[PDB]
C-alpha cells in the first residue's frame, strides 16, 4: 500500500504557520524534512512553493507537486494539480512507495482523511496561534518513533521528531 504522510512542525498547543517564515526557525527541522522526503513525492501548497528561493526551487531529487485553485498557475519543473486527491492520483501512477504532504491548516484538514502516517515535529513550546494542526484521535494512531532534539545556539526551542501511524 501507498503510505500517505503529512509532515509538519507544531507547538504543544498545535500551532502551525501560514506561509514562509514560521513562528519558529529550526535549521535541523528543515534538514530533517530534506532527509525524510528525499526521493519521494511531495505535495505542497501554493504558499509553500512560492516561499522557496528560486535558487533551490524546485526541490532537488524530488517530484514537486503543487496544489492550487489558480487556473493555469505556472510552475516549471513541477506538476500542478487543482486538488490534493489529484496529486495523490499521480503518485500512485508512478508507483511511489510513500507520498508526503505539506501546507497550512486547510491542507492538513483536507488530507487528514487519507493520512496513514504522521511525521510531527513537536516543538516543546506554546505560542499564540490562529491556524492549527487538525485534531486526530490519539487512540487511532500509534507512535512509531520519537527523537528529542535538544535546544542549542542554533535552536531557540527544543523539539522532537515523532512518527505516528494509523492502526
Amino acid at each position: 500500500g501507498m503510505i500517505i504522510s503529512l509532515i509538519a512542525a507544531l507547538t504543544e498547543n498545535r500551532v502551525i504557520g501560514k506561509s514562509n517564515d514560521l513562528p519558529w526557525h529550526l535549521p535541523d527541522d528543515m534538514k530533517y524534512f530534506m532527509q525524510t522526503t528525499l526521493g519521494h513525492h511531495v505535495i505542497m501548497g501554493r504558499k509553500n512553493y512560492e516561499s522557496i528561493p528560486a535558487k533551490f526551487r524546485p526541490l532537488a531529487n524530488r517530484t514537486n507537486i503543487v496544489v492550487t485553485r489558480q487556473e493555469e498557475y505556472d510552475a516549471a519543473g513541477c506538476i500542478v494539480v487543482n486538488s490534493i486527491p489529484a496529486g495523490i492520483d499521480i503518485a500512485i501512477d508512478n508507483r511511489e512507495a510513500e507520498v508526503f504532504i505539506i501546507g497550512g491548516a486547510e491542507i492538513y484538514t483536507q488530507s487528514l482523511a487519507f493520512a496513514n502516517r504522521l511525521y510531527l515535529t513537536e516543538i516543546q513550546t506554546s505560542l499564540e496561534g490562529d491556524a492549527f494542526f487538525p485534531m486526530f484521535n490519539k487512540h487511532e494512531w500509534n507512535e512509531l518513533s520519537r527523537k528529542h532534539h535538544p535546544l542549542d545556539e542554533k535552536h531557540r526551542y527544543s523539539f522532537d521528531f515523532v512518527i505516528y501511524e494509523k492502526k
